[PDB]
């Protein structure tokens, strides 16, 4: 009910749908930058040269504590890619833990389709494990450095408030950020924050697919990915069920593919015609699962208005993927997500800031009985 972590509350911002970032100050004297909170990768990288989309950048020559690692780094993602030089410097998070650590920093000097115009962030904070760090797992991720050099508990939690702001509690959990109970799912393996989905429902209706399909390849949590990305087959079955569940109004095919937008007169969006979506996650006890349920307010994202007009345009934010399921902002904006690294688990609870209406709310409920959940994972 109280909050010893109060100063970290509301420490995140976003330029409405383009990424949640936190201020991080690197080097000496201080150089503060807006850094994208990303749980889908493991490199701490900051723009280090002028870019059209960058208002400011890291200037290594002005930092007396900067140390060159004399090694380059290249990082390509599903979307965008960048190249930089590796080094280390002192790093603190003003509205984060009260510590300063010497961390690895990749100075971004060149990039393609990575930075986002108007997003207001100039770097990325990869919060995932060393296994997926580039060039290799010997480049210690920022959080690993934090835990090794300080006594900050090995845990962080995220509250991404959609519509843009939120909180990144480092080293603990803050009760004012969620309601109800926290339900935990095992981190299957320490590389990406991999989890296991055992069941999927649309408006309470089971999609009825072997659970292996839901995590075909893998299922991860990535705060730096906009949508709820699903394996091809799952996406197709999900779209058909959602269409059938919202038949009171027809939409062009391109809407479901994210290629077309639909706009309603300001404040008229018929949220009620769209179904809620539930993902069941492996629990912490044998044959026990729990489910998280999002509303259309989460998977139907607002598109930067033409100029504050009377037209609310939306994009269907559930898309397909060829690299497994990716639970992005669409999922996270409905909940307070606890990345309990110490106990190799991720917790979910209803967010105190998720967008909902007077009829429905996002939810986290359990427990449920689910057999053979172990088989759901891809080997
Ligand atoms: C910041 C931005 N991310 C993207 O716009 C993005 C990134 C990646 C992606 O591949 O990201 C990989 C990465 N997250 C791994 O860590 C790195 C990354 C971060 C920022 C920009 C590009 C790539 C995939 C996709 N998709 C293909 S999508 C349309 O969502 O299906 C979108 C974003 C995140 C949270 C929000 F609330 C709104 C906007």
């Amino acid at each position: 009910r109280r909050g010893s972590f109060v100063e970290m509350v509301d420490n995140l911002r976003g330029k409405s749908g383009q990424g949640y970032y936190v201020e991080m100050t690197v080097g000496s004297p201080p150089q503060t930058l807006n850094i994208l909170v990303d749980t889908g990768s493991s490199n701490f990288a900051v723009g280090a040269a002028p870019h059209p989309f960058l208002h400011r950048y890291y200037q290594r020559q002005l930092s007396s504590t900067y140390r060159d690692l004399r090694k380059g780094v290249y990082v390509p993602y599903t979307q965008g890619a960048w190249a930089g030089e590796l080094g280390t410097d002192l790093v603190s998070i003003p509205h984060g833990p009260n510590v300063t650590v010497r961390a690895n920093i990749a100075a971004i000097t060149e990039s393609d389709k990575f930075f986002i115009n108007g997003s207001n962030w100039e770097g990325i904070l990869g919060l995932a494990y060393a296994e997926i760090a580039r060039p290799d797992d010997s480049l210690e991720p920022f959080f690993d450095s934090l835990v090794k050099q300080t006594h900050v508990p090995n845990l962080f939690s995220l509250q991404l408030c959609g519509a843009v702001g939120g909180s990144m509690i480092i080293g603990g959990i803050d009760h004012s950020l969620y309601t109800g109970s926290l339900w935990y799912t095992p981190i299957r393996r320490e590389w990406y924050y991999e989890v296991i989905i055992v069941r999927v429902e649309i408006n309470g209706q089971d999609l009825k697919m072997d659970c292996k399909e839901y995590n075909y390849d893998k299922s991860i949590v990535d705060s730096g990915t906009t949508n709820l990305r699903l394996p091809k087959k799952v996406f197709e079955a999900a779209v058909k069920s959602i269409k059938a569940a919202s038949s009171t109004e027809k939409f062009p095919d391109g809407f479901w593919l994210g290629e077309q937008l639909v706009c309603w007169q300001a404040g008229t969006t018929p949220w009620n015609i769209f179904p809620v979506i539930s993902l069941y996650l492996m629990g912490e006890v044998t044959n026990q699962s729990f489910r998280i349920t999002i509303l259309p307010q989460q998977y139907l994202r607002p598109v930067e208005d033409v100029a504050t007009s009377q037209d609310d345009c939306y994009k269907f934010a559930i898309s397909q993927s060829s690299t497994g399921t990716v639970m992005g902002a669409v999922i996270m904006e409905g909940f307070y997500v606890v990345f309990d690294r110490a106990r190799k688990r991720i917790g979910f609870a209803v967010s105190a800031c998720h967008v909902h209406d007077e009829f429905r709310t996002a939810a986290v409920e359990g427990p449920f009985v689910t057999l053979d959940m172990e088989d759901c994972g891809y080997n």
